């Protein structure tokens, strides 16, 4: 019918009708809630492979209808011609091509619909690099390098997405094999331990197994592994002058810099699929800027990531014999102060979790006021530290799936057949 | 389906949930929208005879299956006996064994409770023979004295007579048995606990003479058989309290903070086999963050971050200094150190979440699942450094269950 959400700190009640437009299953039912499952649903808008006409065209008509509605047409000459044009195109190529305006609209709205993103107040401010003319891995690398340079902007980070050719028959996919454009290698040591980033151990072995010479350090920027038109992937080294990095120091603990920690400034997600009117863009690296907790809480303090809590706590002279001393919690705060202080000192864009969550509450108010709603995944929006002293903790949220969207996709090495 | 799988993304352990097939009540989600973060998704509304028949049957069957006597002659006679009561009286009475089993399984089934590794160690106080508010007071005092146990806390529940026609409900009007008053001042400020202002006002109106301090234990407001509720002062020697000091900050004790040892929830409804026990106060012990993070640092609560940060000499001009986060940790260190030094049972969020993972895996082993509400199970601070953060969970509603119910002052017909 028409669902309300309340913020238990301010008592603001919001009334959602936008959820009436959602198409895909969430995974939940009236009897089971899947709100904490990472991939709860496999409901897709299109079938396994190259769809027939009655499969692709309805999705296309829906997107075109929606875009022309967005600009106060619908039924206009251009809209009706566009339907004819997409119709003939599917008839003659089993697919269709988005106009440049449609492509920008869909990317921005995929971000606007990303239930899990705390950063969406910026959604309409997004630079879109059309890369659909690309044909080879070298061209992909040229496009990605230009993306990184524009997005980094000497530290004043700018949001951007680069969109490579859409999927055609499933055998000609463009893929960035890296999960992010810039990540650190991880190495499996002989004494069982792990050097660098443990999350990236498998991808690092693929790179080494592809001819990459590992420097074998704690912060080795990985090479790019780029696949164009279903061909075997190719390795490229991002020119280091394009990889902005921030050494981590602490504003009171002088010894903190001696931990030898750094991180990169540009988070650039390169393994997701962008879905627009039944078209699948399997390579659409997008970047924005970090929330400090991403680095200082998850990257640094997860147990299967860098796991630096004991080292920081030891240097802090903390009681580490029992959990009740909250030594982990004390170190966790100091690490996150350091990450923030370091980025702001080098004038690299970063947002703390207090300001970011406040902005999202304000984004929520705007979206209900003009759009009748805002899909939001509480499990992902609430920051991984100090949850209840941020406003989103006390905010009820409705989660639902709107298109266009960003979707997960399989890692290509589970699917690729080499040649 | 027929199986469901949950994964822990930190350990990669995968558990297989079959128990969700037994759930019968709604979560509030639909196939196309998730309401996992909604907090809540008439008096005449008591079950008809026909509604009660299958609910009673399901519960009696469950009970006899639990004790490996399903299909037994005792099982078949109990079932027939329950039917006679429902036909003749429109309701039925649980055996003591069934009451104990049901109370324990409501706890086991509470998807939002992180302390369920203890579910089967629960002292059930059968108070179904109670008839007056003076009697409820007596029962509640004994509950408090037992549960508190000089600081060695023991979980317990006291169960008052079930609902009949909805016009003779037993209710504890208090939200917890021990809770601090709050007073709104003319200047708009608040003395005491801001969460309890409305209930403090109801108390004063009923004749409570308030000390108007910052930590006044509220009186009991007790309702028996649907009569007007009555006031009782819990004997102070039964209210165990812990003054909050810090292991390193000499100054912390000068904040004058204290809290009570015994969390005892008194406003929920226990549903067993279709019978509704509108008054069922239950108690365990605290996880430190309930006090240190929520009670003390919520802006709508005691809201002491700013005072603690000041004494800590933090830079409070910008959020990104993380002064709030820094002050929050120290407050929670104090709460834990204070309870431990006074030998009053308490559990930190790390110990508790790890025990819950162990409990959850055991439930999957022996029971085929464990409904769990991630939004509630993850602690309100340092979430991702606890193991439950990385634990996929399935949320579904099993009965017997603890339920929310309206505040009694929103429905009571004053006599
Ligand atoms: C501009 C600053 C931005 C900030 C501060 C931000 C913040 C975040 C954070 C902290 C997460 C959680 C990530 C994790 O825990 O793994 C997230 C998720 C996400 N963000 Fe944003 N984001 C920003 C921009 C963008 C842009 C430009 C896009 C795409 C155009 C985007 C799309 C997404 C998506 C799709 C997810 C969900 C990913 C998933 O489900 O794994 N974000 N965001
Ligand atoms: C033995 C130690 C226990 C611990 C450490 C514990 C811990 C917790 C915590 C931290 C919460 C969340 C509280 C909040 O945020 O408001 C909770 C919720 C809950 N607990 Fe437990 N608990 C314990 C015992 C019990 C017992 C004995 C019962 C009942 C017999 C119980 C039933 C519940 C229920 C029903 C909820 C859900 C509350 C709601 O929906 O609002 N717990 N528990
Ligand atoms: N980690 C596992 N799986 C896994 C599951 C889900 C994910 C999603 C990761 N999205 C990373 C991500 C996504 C979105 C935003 C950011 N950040 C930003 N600010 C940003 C980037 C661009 C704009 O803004 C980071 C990643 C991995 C795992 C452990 C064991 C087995 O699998
Ligand atoms: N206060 C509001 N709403 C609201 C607040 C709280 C709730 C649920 C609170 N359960 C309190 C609770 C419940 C269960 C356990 C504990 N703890 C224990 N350790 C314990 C007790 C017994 C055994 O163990 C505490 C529901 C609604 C609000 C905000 C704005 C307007 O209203
Ligand atoms: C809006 C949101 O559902 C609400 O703030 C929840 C979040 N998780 C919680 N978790 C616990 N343990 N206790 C709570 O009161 C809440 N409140
Ligand atoms: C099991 C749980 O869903 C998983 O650990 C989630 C929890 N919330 C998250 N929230 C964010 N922002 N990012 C994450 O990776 C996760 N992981
Ligand atoms: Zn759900």
């Amino acid at each position: 019918r028409f669902l309300k959400v309340k913020n238990w700190e301010t008592e603001v009640v919001l009334t959602d009708t936008l959820h009436l437009k959602s198409t895909l299953e969430t995974g939940c039912t009236e009897y089971i809630c899947m709100g904490s499952i990472m991939h709860p649903s496999q409901h897709a808008r299109r079938p396994e492979d190259v769809a027939t006409k009655d499969q692709l065209f309805p999705l296309a008509k829906e997107f075109i209808d929606q875009y022309y509605s967005s600009i106060k047409r619908f039924g206009s000459k251009a809209h009706m011609e566009r339907l004819e044009e997409v119709n003939k195109e599917i008839d003659t190529t089993s697919t269709y091509q988005l106009k440049d305006t449609e492509l920008i609209y869909g990317a921005k709205h995929a971000w606007r619909n990303a239930s899990r993103c705390v950063g969406r107040i910026q959604w309409s401010k997004l630079q879109v690099f059309d890369a659909r003319d690309c044909t080879t891995a070298h061209g992909m690398f040229n496009y990605i390098c230009n993306h990184v340079k524009y997005a980094t902007n000497k530290g004043n980070l700018r949001s951007a997405i680069t969109i490579f050719p859409q999927r055609t028959d499933g055998k000609h996919d463009f893929r960035v094999w890296n999960s992010q454009l810039i990540r650190y290698a991880g190495y499996k040591q002989p004494d069982g331990s792990t050097l660098g980033d443990p999350a990236n151990v498998q991808f690092t072995e693929i790179c080494i197994q592809q001819g990459w010479k590992p420097p074998r350090g704690r912060f080795d920027v990985l090479p790019l592994l780029l696949q164009a038109n279903g061909n075997d992937p190719e390795l490229f080294q991002i020119p280091p002058e394009l990889v902005l990095e921030v050494p981590i120091r602490h504003p009171k603990f002088e010894w903190f810099k001696d931990l030898g920690l750094k991180w990169y400034g540009l988070p650039a997600v390169s393994n997701m699929l962008l879905e627009i009117g039944g078209l699948e863009f399997s390579a659409c690296p997008f970047s924005g800027w970090y929330m400090g907790t991403e680095i200082g809480v998850r990257d640094y303090c997860d147990n299967s990531r860098y796991n630096i809590l004991e080292e920081v706590a030891k240097k802090m002279n903390l009681d580490m014999r029992k959990t009740s001393s909250l030594w982990k919690d004390q170190a966790l705060v100091e690490i996150n102060i350091a990450v923030l202080y370091s980025f702001q000192s080098d004038k690299v864009t970063i947002v703390d979790h207090h300001s970011a969550t406040e902005s999202f509450i304000k984004h929520m108010e705007n979206e209900y006021r003009c759009r009748g709603g805002c899909p939001a995944d509480w499990v992902w929006i609430v920051p991984p530290m100090s949850g209840s002293i941020t406003p989103v903790f006390h905010q009820e949220m409705l989660n639902y799936r709107l298109t266009p969207s960003f979707e997960y996709q399989p890692d290509p090495w589970n699917t690729h057949v080499w040649k």
